[PDB]
DNA sequence: TTTGATTTTCTGCTGCAGGATGAAATCCCG
DNA sequence: CGGGATTTCATCCTGCAGCATCCC
RNA sequence: GGCGCGUUUAUUACUUUGGAGCCAGUCCCAGCGACUAUGUCGUAUGGACGAAGCGCUUAUUUAUCGGCCGAUAAGUAAAACGCAUCAAAGUCCUGCAGCAGAAAAUCAAA
């Protein structure tokens, strides 16, 4: 009773079905074409299939490769010419891609004391359902709907929604008029593609991508206006130099609002320089806290133009290895007159301070631990100092150029046969940087001028040599199918695709995807009704509005007609190709859009080099259950977390009364431990588990979304989440992005409660998360006041004591927090409260949640898991928001704040109905 | 011993923003 | 004189929302 | 960690997550550690090598044995069958940015 396809047949077999209004919910397949090895994987099983299915017919793959290459070159040439358009008129391109308005009418005016920005912003009140007053400016009414007052009512210069088809792409480049000199069908593709589906699909993809860039760039210009004003306010550190009278000036003038992309890098170099000076002279040398000398903020988030402005720094490996070796052997003989030179102490000071001698690597972890291959050279230098400082440098050079020529004769014999050693590259680069930072120390003590150019050259070469043998080439190539629809003529396929299903021998189909992108016909059709056991070839082409099947006559030929067979499981077919409830060839599910994706899948025998051809048809629903369900006895309190996500508590609607996804953080920390082991040695990633973390995350998210939906439907529930303000995370030092999934569970539960009919108003509500998961279920803290005294506090009611066990190690330490209080209190108490912060010990012991699993109240004396008690309050906070009793009227009229109103609601209900 | 602040090279995962194109109207060519 | 390939065109949503929640 | 069977997820073979089965050794090159230090000995850290179900049939091959066969321990070669071995999930694309991981430099701090 646990499956997700039993709950949907419980939902859609209880209440009625309504057609959708304007659009529907969208799903999609992700199937794979039978390339070749999907036929090898069938003649290796025990039980062999009866009919060997089909493959790509060896000339469909050639045409598909030609189409994908020509499509990617066309899309790149269009984004090139619009990049050269965008680099001249930012506001010109922004005003070009604005939108049409719609088909409105005669609106008002507002030219009186209001224009636009950088041209006569009128006004109207269209949507009279609830919220009206959309601006809708003009000059083709560019819907300039914006402004949030704050400083001044500044409506946006271009629109609020950039659009896809605002440009009318197909009167420019593609058509045979329009002397704009870059026509991608007549120049690059070679005039052999139809100007029907290719031009419109290329319009779809290129205008979608440039509208994405512009609609991000507008918001980023506004946010940098705020951040540049805030950065100009934080040049009160120019006061802090005379506030301490010991620092002269940082001497850096901030450029204005940058607008381009290189202005951002210049302004960020200036903010980086002032931030480096602030950390060097005001957080360490004078020991100020961070909120006394606030740092300058960096301009983050500037979007670049999509495909034209990638990085492309690709270099070979062996040329940079020989370059590093040339730079090292150029400075050898001047590197002898320094190390056989200066003193007996300055050589020891350079060895000691610049991290050469082994500081503490002697802790045998049940052999000594490994060294970072700069201190191996320190051990060798110490031993060759002991047994043997003039002739030591020659004696410690020959045992490195035998460890470099020993490694470089191990790569070059194990790279140029078949394999990649993948660790003996990283140890060669580590040893070359150690020998580099050993030769160059004549420069970093004698004259520091040409050191930093040589140091930035060695840093660029080390970066190339460490990362570049692990970069991925071969980005994904894709070609759009923009719909299946019979045109205005009676029998002609617009957009030139189908979904074939050639009939097989017994009764079954084979589900091909015919593309016909050549500049001819070769696919035509009349109609069909019989199931004759051969190539009936039926088709599904949406004649007009209603769906239809046809019968289709064509010969598989070597001039067009890319015929891809599909290979999907029985589960994808049972869901949405031949489903019993929403049947195709009737109209309840319509197809909308297809692709052909050639992306990289990891093959088990070799590395990741295996491009396979996915298809990904996108399906829209058109039958949807109507809401006549209320779910009374409901109040399921989902209360999300990170150590154990989505802990559940169920309760009756008066208030009176599971650990879904139990072991998840341990698996993710083990996968990150495996990546951090294969990153310390062997500098890259070993790209097998470069897609393990997202796959495990999606498996847990969709399994727990199934479990929440099952517990919502069967126990007749209304899921009450907590308003975690989408995009919530720890965002600290050791948070990997996979463990940041409080938004994705709500997203998947909504996107499975949008499909199968409902909305986010009948099985998914949301309460406030303010002061939940902090109040005990028999008590009511917020303000830990140590105003009362250092022998005791008074807590809520009654009193308390002291005598503690305060644990705040950050090494291996603790206290007792009575002796600590006395030592930081002496015999004055109040003066110690004014000077020192003794509240840290109070909030280290007397705080709730001592270990980050449990929970102890301060007036109850209670102990519950703080997740099965974070859930019985989320369900009791939604029953406080929308239940107008007495104490929701208060905090709404403004008598009491939220904490006092909620505790006066709780301690009124916790004795009456245990709510 | 370990962490502040800049910087060089790679990677993955989430979080936004475009989307999920049919109907009609010309026009050329056998 | 129709068949079939090009070439234009154009759509729509309101909804209200308050200072912790995650974890260290 | 590696290698394979594969069942349930109410016409097919995809992408995955779980449970169960079988192997995890050799200093050949390297890494790393100790030193009796331009190398010797250890350590399986990476490459390269080999290890990777069982059982019932049938054609064989080695050896025992009952007077040209036939039963046996073991291997080869072939197809079907049973067991170990059982449950779940899928909404994509393009484009950026943001975080986080990783070393490696430079200036400093406790």
């Amino acid at each position: 009773e646990k499956r997700i396809n039993k709950i949907r047949k419980k939902l859609s077999a209880d209440n009625a079905t309504k057609p959708v209004s304007r659009s529907g919910p969208m799903k999609t397949l992700l199937v794979r074409v039978m390339t070749d090895d999907l036929k090898k994987r069938l003649e290796k099983r025990r039980k062999k299939p009866e009919v060997m299915p089909q493959v790509i017919s060896n000339n469909a793959a050639n045409n598909l490769r030609m189409l994908l290459d020509d499509y990617t070159k066309m899309k790149e040439a269009i984004l090139q010419v619009y990049w050269q358009e965008f680099k001249d008129d930012h506001v010109g391109l922004m005003c070009k891609f604005a939108q049409p308005a719609s088909x409105x009418x005669x609106x008002x005016x507002x030219x009186x004391x209001x224009x636009x920005x950088x041209x006569x912003x009128x006004x109207x009140x269209x949507x009279x359902x609830x919220x009206x007053x959309x601006x809708x400016x003009x000059x083709x009414x560019x819907x300039x709907x914006x402004x949030x007052x704050x400083x001044x009512x500044x409506x946006x210069x271009x629109x609020g929604k950039f659009g896809q088809r605002a440009l009318d792409f197909y009167s420019i480049h593609v058509t045979k008029e329009s002397t704009h000199p870059v026509k991608p069908l007549a120049q690059i593709a070679g005039n052999r593609y139809a100007s029907g589906p290719v031009g419109k699909a290329l319009s779809d993809a290129c205008m979608g991508t440039i509208a994405s860039f512009l609609s991000k760039y507008q918001d980023i210009i506004i946010e940098h206006q705020k951040v540049v004003k805030g950065n100009q306010k934080r040049l009160e550190s120019l006061r802090e130099l005379a506030g301490k009278e010991n620092l002269e000036y940082p001497s850096v003038t901030l450029p204005p609002q940058p607008h381009t992309k290189e202005g951002v890098d210049a302004y960020n170099e200036v903010i980086a320089r002032v931030r480096m000076w602030v950390n060097l002279n005001l957080w360490q040398k004078l020991k100020l806290s961070r909120d006394d000398a606030k740092p300058l903020l960096r301009l983050k988030g500037f979007p670049s133009f999509p495909v034209v402005e990638r990085r492309e720094n690709e270099v070979d490996w062996w040329n940079t290895i020989n370059e590093v070796k040339k730079l090292i052997d150029a400075k050898r003989d001047m590197g002898r007159v320094f190390w056989s030179g200066v003193t007996a102490e300055k050589r020891n000071t350079i060895l000691e301070g610049y991290n050469y001698l082994p500081n503490e690597n002697d802790h045998k972890k049940r052999e000594n631990p490994k060294k970072p291959a700069k201190r191996q050279f320190g051990d060798l230098l110490l031993y060759l100092e002991k047994k043997y400082w003039g002739k030591v440098f020659d004696e410690a050079w020959e045992r490195i150029d035998k460890k470099i020529a020993g490694l470089t004769s191990h790569i070059e014999r194990e790279e140029a046969r078949n394999a990649e050693d993948a660790q003996s590259k990283a140890v060669l680069t580590d040893w070359l940087r150690a020998k580099a930072s050993f030769v160059l120390e004549r420069l970093k003590e004698m004259d520091e001028k040409e050191f930093y150019a040589c140091e930035i050259q060695l840093q660029k070469w080390y970066g190339d040599l460490r990362g570049n043998p692990f970069a991925v080439e071969a980005e994904n190539r894709v070609v759009d199918i923009s719909g299946f629809s019979i045109g205005s003529d009676g029998h002609s396929i617009q957009y030139r695709n189908l979904l074939a299903w050639k009939y097989l021998e017994n009764g079954k189909r084979e589900f091909y995807l015919l593309m016909n992108y050549g500049k001819k016909g070769r696919i035509r059709f009349t109609d069909g009704t019989d199931i004759k056991k051969s190539g009936k070839w039926q088709g599904l082409l949406y004649g007009g509005g209603k769906a239809k099947v046809i019968d289709l006559t064509f010969d598989p030929d070597d001039e067009q007609l890319i015929i891809l067979p599909l290979a999907f499981g029985t589960r994808q077919g049972r869901e949405f190709i031949w489903n019993d409830l929403l049947s195709l060839e009737t109209g309840l599910i319509k197809l909308a859009n297809g692709r052909v994706i050639e992306k990289t899948i990891y093959n088990k025998k070799i590395g990741r080099d295996e491009p396979a051809l996915f298809v990904a048809l996108t399906f829209e629903r058109r039958e949807v259950v109507d809401p006549s369900n209320i779910k009374p006895v409901n109040l399921i309190g989902v209360a999300r977390g990170e150590n154990i996500p989505a802990v559940i508590a169920l309760t009756d609607p008066e208030g009176c009364p599971l650990r879904i996804g139990e072991g998840y953080k341990e698996k993710q920390r083990a996968i990150q431990a495996a990546k951090e082991v294969e990153q310390r040695r062997a500098g890259g990633y070993s790209r097998k588990f470069a897609s393990k973390s997202r796959n495990l995350a999606d498996d847990m998210v969709r399994n727990s979304a199934r479990d929440l939906f099952y517990h919502a439907v069967t126990h007749d529930a209304v899921l009450v989440f907590a308003n975690l303000s989408r995009g919530f995370g720890r965002q600290g030092k050791r948070t990997f992005m996979t463990e940041r999934q409080y938004t994705k569970m709500e997203d998947w539960l909504t996107a499975k409660l949008a499909y199968e009919g409902l909305t986010s108003k009948t099985y998914l509500s949301k309460t406030l998360a303010q002061y939940t998961s902090k109040t005990c279920s028999n008590c009511g803290x917020x303000x830990x006041x140590x105003x009362x005294x250092x022998x005791x506090x008074x807590x809520x009611x009654x009193x308390x004591x002291x005598x503690x066990x305060x644990x705040x190690x950050x090494x291996x330490x603790x206290x007792x927090x009575x002796x600590x209080x006395x030592x930081x209190x002496x015999x004055x108490x109040x003066x110690x409260x004014x000077x020192x912060x003794x509240x840290x010990x109070x909030x280290x012991r007397f705080s709730h949640r001592p270990v980050q699993e449990q929970f102890v109240c301060l007036d109850c004396g209670h102990e519950v898991h703080a997740a099965e008690q974070a859930a019985l309050n989320i369900a009791r906070s939604w029953l406080f928001l929308n239940s107008n009793s007495t104490e929701f009227k208060s905090y709404k009229s403004g008598k009491q704040p939220f904490v006092g109103a909620w505790q006066a609601f709780y301690k009124r209900r916790l004795k009456e109905v245990w709510k």
